[PDB]
């Protein structure tokens, strides 16, 4: 096949993407070994769905797992009656998700399970795939002529030819695996044919962070989780927390081989030590550096000019309420809280008004990084840790280091009951989730 | 003094730059040796004059040379009754140049002799200096916060402690020297204090070309000879022909030492060979690579963002005439022609109308590069060699390789008699010059 593996793409046809997926245990070859994973569509990652605004998506999910499951359409501003975090599809049963892609939307999204208490083992075992919303902006020459690739960043650990089970420490930290894969492949080679690459990046890991840096090159950020920036932003590295997405342009500077690496990053994961008295929790410290892929540049590369502008960010109405959400941890219990409470699906925590704008101040009073995710209602990050964000774009996950406050502008869109939660999915399963009702 | 030598600056005071310079043989230390050069203001290069639009310049030139001389205000769109190419200042005499700096003007200009038949030895001996027109655009943060430096690129050859005399081959080729200097210094070190540098570049050499490249870095072109571009243009290298100027931003990428080099370039200079029968002219081939300066980057450099826009280029009226000027050579005679004729100060070659726009097609039917210069009337280069120019900016010198046609939009500004000529100044002295009269 092609030097660079990417998930098979399913495209809408005549404005309709009608597809039946099965969630199923699937024997496959992965990273040179045979394993049985849980997959959508028989592959890991699942198929990439590629749609345009105003397309109809009709996705029938058949549950062939031994436990109930459902789908979260991560990042899509659609109705929580479709993107329903409380729905359960029993083993052997099917459910059809049907929605229209919003008109004012573009970027890289993804789908994965969201059945409270079961997300972390299901996602870790292989249940996820990407969804791309194509834009009329992709026809501008500076993007159309770039070489486009999707990079699904997801790690894995195998034991006896199956995903390794969760340990107690995994529930506290979030589980990371030793196989650090791109599109399910171990350190693939990307032999570039053009001098400008457009890379869609997805962190679909349970808990692993990717401090991305390409040897000898900057990255040009052009989209965040849920939409384009207003203009490209040059960065020397890009941190992608669990659930985040980004699109970058890479402008290859000379012939040669360049490593794309996940540089060392300390997210506050903890271990246990005994040195006499004891035993106490001790920081694991920074992650070991990983090579994600080998990028081979073409001969005499002459990159395109960057686009001057991308998409103007909407002017938002003045906000009508300020919320404060405080994240805390009980690490030894592996319990995680928002404003002192664990998730209860019967309890509404916040009540807001559709088509108003809110300011959410999310404060991490824990010691671990927590990537905060809100369903249904994309937000504008104003500042994190007191530092203003250097761009305007729609996001739906924001990473908070220990002690940091994020200030978020949140336009409330579709009415209904939805959730917000940590996207270290073990922490969500262990209670770090709350309920928003929009009326 | 400072690690990086630059000419002393004279600034206008209260809207007036009133200065008396003397053109004088001057003993000095240069490149570690003692030599007697011909200088303005006792220095090599002469002092940098720094003015703003609408300033008055009152420059009294005292001629203390043993031959007549004058000044050309290279690149300034002022009256040819001030910038007078036919004026002669006899030895011992003085002349006052007085003019107002045009309102719509910015960039790096320069001054040097323009007495036909004597330019090449006078310029080679050290008579030149820079003139900077400051702009309100220099207050935008992306320029104001850059570290600014002027680089006067000029080579020299010394013999018996004086500039080496011209040989017959020098009159044919244009004279180049073995001492390849920046601001009169041999391979200086620039220890950058900021991560973004703004470098004003001036080729004040008689004939040497500078194929500029900074190790490991692109250059961001922001101004041509006579004004800003509309937006920065990224280039991997920049060819600066005799008389050309440019301004570039340099965005230092990492700590370290980076060479600024004049890479090998073949301008078509000729030598003589005898291999049996013979003797015939033979190409000299490309220049040897030269190191111009050592650039030391600061610790943890974080360059500013580039400016998004610089100056919009004026919309010009539709042209009313097309001219064709053909350059040819008689190399063994060291004679050079425009449309088959050598310069005659009594003969008007072109007659144009003030405030109209002309298209000039300048065609190099020789084998050497010829950098074509027009006094008084800056032009827009549309294309050279059939390739469209990638930016809009005012220029006053355009380099033509063998066979190439340059297409130039030339708005005629001040009335009066002026000249156009090759800026390999030996070729001008040997006849490659003509007369334009604007009425
Ligand atoms: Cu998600
Ligand atoms: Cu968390
Ligand atoms: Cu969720
Ligand atoms: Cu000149
Ligand atoms: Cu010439
Ligand atoms: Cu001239
Ligand atoms: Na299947
Ligand atoms: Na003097």
């Amino acid at each position: 096949g092609p030097s660079f593996p990417e998930p098979k793409v399913v495209r809408s046809q005549g404005g309709l993407l009608s597809l039946k997926l099965s969630a199923t245990p699937t024997p496959l070859a992965i990273a040179g070994q045979r394993a049985t994973l849980l997959t959508y569509g028989g592959s890991f990652p699942g198929p990439t769905l590629r749609v345009r605004p105003r397309d109809t998506v009709r996705l029938t999910l058949e549950n062939r797992l031994p436990e109930p499951t459902n789908l979260h359409w991560h990042g899509l501003p659609i109705s929580p009656k479709v993107d329903d975090p409380f729905l359960e599809i029993p083993p052997g049963e099917s459910w059809t998700y049907e929605f229209t892609v919003p008109k004012e939307l573009a970027g890289t999204f993804w789908y994965h399970p969201h059945l409270h208490g079961r997300v972390a083992p299901q996602l870790f075992a292989g249940l996820l795939g990407a969804l791309v919303v194509e834009s009329s902006l992709d026809a501008i020459p500076e993007l159309r002529e770039a070489e486009e690739h999707l990079l699904v960043l997801k790690d894995l650990a195998l034991q006896g030819g199956r995903p390794a089970p969760h340990t107690p420490m995994d529930w506290m930290n979030g589980k990371e695996g030793d196989l650090v894969l791109v599109n399910g492949a171990l350190r693939p080679t990307l032999v570039a044919q053009k001098a400008t690459l457009r890379l869609r990046l997805l962190n679909a890991s349970n808990a692993r962070y990717y401090r991305l840096a390409l040897q000898d090159h900057p990255l040009y950020l052009i989209a965040a989780d849920g939409g384009f920036l207003e203009e490209p932003l040059e960065v020397s590295e890009l941190l992608l927390a669990p659930g985040e997405r980004a699109e970058v342009l890479v402008r290859l500077r000379k012939e040669g081989r360049f490593l794309l690496q996940a540089l060392p990053y300390d997210r506050g994961a903890m271990g246990m030590m005994d040195m006499g008295g004891m035993a106490h929790a001790m920081p694991q410290g920074p992650s070991r550096p990983e090579t994600l892929l080998y990028l081979i540049a073409p001969k005499n590369p002459k990159p395109l000019p960057l686009p001057k502008a991308l998409s103007p960010f909407p002017t938002l109405p003045a906000p009508v309420v300020t919320r404060r959400l405080v994240l805390t941890e009980d690490m030894m219990a592996a319990r995680f809280f928002i404003n002192g409470q664990v998730f209860d699906h019967r309890r509404v925590d916040l009540k807001g008004q559709a088509q108003t704008v809110e300011v959410w101040e999310v404060e991490n009073q824990g010691d671990m990084d927590h990537p905060f995710h809100l369903h249904v209602h994309p937000f504008q990050v104003l500042s994190v840790g007191g530092r203003p964000f250097p761009y305007r774009a729609w996001k739906d996950v924001v990473n908070l280091k220990a002690g940091e406050v994020a200030r978020l502008l949140v336009p409330l869109r579709e009415k209904g009951r939805t959730v917000f939660h940590c996207h270290i999915v073990e922490h969500e399963d262990r209670g770090m989730m709350g309920v928003l009702e929009v009326g």
